[PDB]
């Protein structure tokens, strides 16, 4: 299914090309879904030391990231951004791999029961061959 | 007193050269703000029907004159962490939709503080020393 977005550098907001290219993927899925349908971009970090703070830093990379989305077509009316600083991690701060894991952003749809169906759908086609 | 970011008609979301000042007036109090205070942007419209525009309902148009200007604040240096955007399309409008003059002055984004009762004695005070520095 869709994976997060995962920033390569603990303190980095920087987007990869590869990344590039799969926020562009899922924007081309965003614009096939319901019109009342709309998408939070949620930014995370790790508790790497230090941006003057997780949340500035968690907030750019949401920040980032929609913005990638609306220059691939997404319309704007549909998105919205916020930051979760260094909380709600996937996986304790415990490994370098678990650190690199929260360092991430995440898309949350917010949908009426009828086009949570209609998501569904387009999203377990889209990912499964 | 201190006015609305008013665009230029009922389907613009251009940000002219006056419009880039003013906003940037808004980024440099903006960022004298204690950290707890955000800004949500929000955008308007009138209510005319749409034509010769790209640009499906006044949510869409609203939503990109908010986020357009939300992109502005953030290249002057406002932090994205104290930032979010608005659309509220042609609700909420400041004058009646009766006339020509009036609904234009329903197209426009506003700044919205965020804060607690503490901090907004010293917004006002950087409001006042911004907009009415004597």
């Amino acid at each position: 299914g869709i994976d997060p977005f995962t920033f390569e550098n603990a303190t980095s907001d920087a987007i990869n090309q590869d990344m590039m290219l799969y926020i562009e993927r899922i924007a081309k899925i965003i614009q096939k879904l319901p019109k009342r349908v709309h998408i939070n971009v949620r930014g995370f970090t790790d508790d790497t030391p230090l941006f003057k703070s997780h949340y500035e830093l968690a907030a750019n990379r949401a920040y980032r990231v929609m913005k990638v989305l609306i220059q691939y077509g997404v319309n704007p009316n549909q998105l919205s951004f916020s930051s979760y600083g260094s909380t709600n991690p996937i996986a304790p701060n415990d490994s370098l791999e678990n650190r690199m894991k929260n360092n991430r952003v995440e898309i949350f749809f917010s949908t009426d029961a009828n086009d949570l169906s209609k998501i569904h759908s387009i999203l377990d086609n889209e990912f499964n061959p």
